């Protein structure tokens, strides 16, 4: 069994100090997709380390190390959905922590507890959306259909079902109250990578950012959650141009993927799941300026050392701009034939 000795070596050999992960690890500028996913796991345990969780909260280690493993393999392999994106997600949380002070704004344990979400946060994704789950009738949408956010429960759900999985259970020695809070917290964070809840919420995140950040009020701590999961959530974008075409890529072979099960099953898929009809550069500026742009200005009035990454946002946005005129065919094409027509 593969799982059993990748778990003796994460339990016995110990925990690879995060400086020796990269020597920018902890920077923005770092891409976490370029760590070879055999070491990823490793690199779960040196975060939760270096954020002094393991000991804070005295997580037993063969429990930890079980848990990050389980949760890697509760990973399918779509094109984009799949643990590689979990563990990117992760690893912003943990930029966010090592860079714009988190504990002036949040509890030691909501902190916590977003790390685990964004580990836990798309467990079990089949490369579909929750359109898709109604639509298909599928076993998910039996369960949540009536409650929404039909794959984010789901993801929250197999959270707790690794949790209550024999030696699985990292908060299992915590009191009655800060369990029920952990899961609650699980529960909130996860549901609110569901970007619909993100567009119902939005005016009410940017009245905290006008207003002021109340660390006081229990309401803006739930809002800023959010806000830091979204900004988790989408964080390939406040990359280079190269992970940003790349993921470009994954996104639109997975949901392409979809649309293709769309029309077999006789329905007109969304534009953008359509491979016929989607154009990729205005769909990608349209999720810019629309979505991705105002979450990370929002992140950006918030902490002003968020800047960087919304003006990385921004110049990503511009370059699709700048790009797009490739996509239309001049001349002929390189084998010199108009076969294709
Ligand atoms: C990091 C990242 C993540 C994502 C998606 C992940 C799954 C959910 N997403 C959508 O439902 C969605 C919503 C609105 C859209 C509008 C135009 C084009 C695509 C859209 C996709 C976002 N996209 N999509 C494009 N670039 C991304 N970059
Ligand atoms: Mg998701
Ligand atoms: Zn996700």
């Amino acid at each position: 069994s593969a799982m059993d000795d990748e778990y003796t070596k994460l339990l016995h050999d110990g925990i690879q100090p995060v400086a020796a992960i990269d020597s920018n690890f902890a920077s923005f500028t770092y891409t976490p997709r370029s760590l070879p996913e055999d070491d990823t796991s490793m690199a779960i345990l040196s975060m939760l380390q270096d954020m002094n969780f393991i000991n804070n909260y005295k997580i037993d280690c063969p429990t930890l190390a079980r848990f990050c493993l389980m949760v890697k393999k509760g990973y399918r392999d779509p094109p984009y959905h799949n643990w590689m994106h979990a563990f990117s997600v992760s690893h912003f949380c943990y930029l966010l922590y090592k860079n714009l002070e988190l504990t002036n704004y949040l509890e030691d344990i909501e902190i916590f507890a977003l790390f685990i979400s964004c580990m836990c946060h798309d467990l079990d994704h089949r490369g579909t959306n929750n359109s898709f789950q109604v639509a298909s009738k599928s076993v998910l949408a039996a369960l949540y259909s009536s409650e929404g956010s039909v794959m984010e429960r789901h993801h929250f759900a197999q959270a707790i079902a690794i949790l209550n999985t024999h030696g699985c259970n990292i908060f299992d020695h915590f009191s009655r109250k800060d369990y029920q809070r952990m899961l609650d917290l699980m529960r909130d964070i996860i549901l609110a990578t569901d970007l619909a809840h993100h567009l119902r919420i939005f005016k009410d995140l940017q009245k905290m950012a006008e207003v002021g950040y109340d660390r006081n009020n229990k309401q803006h701590h739930r809002l800023l959650l959010c806000l830091l999961m979204t900004s988790c959530d989408l964080s390939d974008q406040t990359k280079g141009w190269k992970t940003t075409r790349k993921i470009a890529e994954l996104i639109y072979k997975e949901f392409f993927s979809q649309g293709d099960l769309e029309k077999a099953m006789g329905n007109r898929p969304m534009e953008m799941m359509d491979r016929e009809k989607a154009y990729i550069p205005e769909l990608q500026i349209s999720f810019m300026e629309h979505i991705a742009m105002p979450i990370y200005k929002l992140l950006q009035d918030l902490f002003p050392k968020a800047a960087e990454l919304y003006e990385r946002v921004a110049s990503n946005r511009e370059h699709w701009t700048k790009v797009s005129h490739k996509f239309t065919i001049r001349g002929l094409p390189s084998n010199n034939s108009l076969d294709f027509l």
